[PDB]
């Protein structure tokens, strides 16, 4: 559970990402596909992309990576409260994209790796805090939805 202090830190964070989604979208997709890139082996759509510079040339990255975004943005927005909009995404991760929890601690790496990046001394040790709690209870709200379904714990 999440203060209302700390939603609000995380709220404001995600202010600087709406800035430009596509931008941190992008940012956050090519920092996990180099950090991980049997993450990259999970995109049929994507893993033609051998190099950073062929990453960062794809204006269609960019565009999913705002269809993520725009979820994520969405379900923080709910404040915990986020059932509805956290089925589907379990649903297609779990059983069509066959997404391990693994790697969506890698996302939620990623996304930390990214706000520091791109806003530095900009990105409050209290927000950091905030921010990782709201990612924690996104993984666990999804995880048991995998285990439910047969895919993890
Ligand atoms: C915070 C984490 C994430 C969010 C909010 C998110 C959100 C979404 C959304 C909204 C879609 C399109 C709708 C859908 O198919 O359900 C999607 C598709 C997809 N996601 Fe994610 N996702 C996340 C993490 C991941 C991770 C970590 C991976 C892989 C390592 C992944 C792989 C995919 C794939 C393969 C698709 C289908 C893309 C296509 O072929 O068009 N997602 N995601
Ligand atoms: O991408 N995690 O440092």
């Amino acid at each position: 559970v999440l203060s209302e202090g700390e939603w609000q830190l995380v709220l404001h964070v995600w202010a600087k990402v709406e800035a430009d989604v596509a931008g941190h979208g992008q940012d956050i997709l090519i920092r996990l596909f180099k950090s991980h890139p049997e993450t990259l082996e999970k995109f049929d759509r994507f893993k033609h992309l051998k190099t950073e510079a062929e990453m960062k040339a794809s204006e269609d990255l960019k565009k999913h990576g705002v269809t993520a975004l725009t979820a994520l943005g969405a379900i923080l927005k709910k404040k915990g409260h986020h059932e509805a909009e956290l089925k589907p995404l379990a649903q297609s991760h779990a059983t069509k994209h066959k997404i391990p929890i693994k790697y969506l601690e890698f996302y939620s790496e990623a996304i930390i790796h990214v706000l520091h990046s791109r806003h530095p001394g900009n990105f409050g040790a209290d927000a950091q805090g905030a921010m990782n709690k709201a990612l924690e209870l996104f993984r666990k709200d999804i995880a048991a939805k995998y285990k439910e379904l047969g895919y993890q714990g």
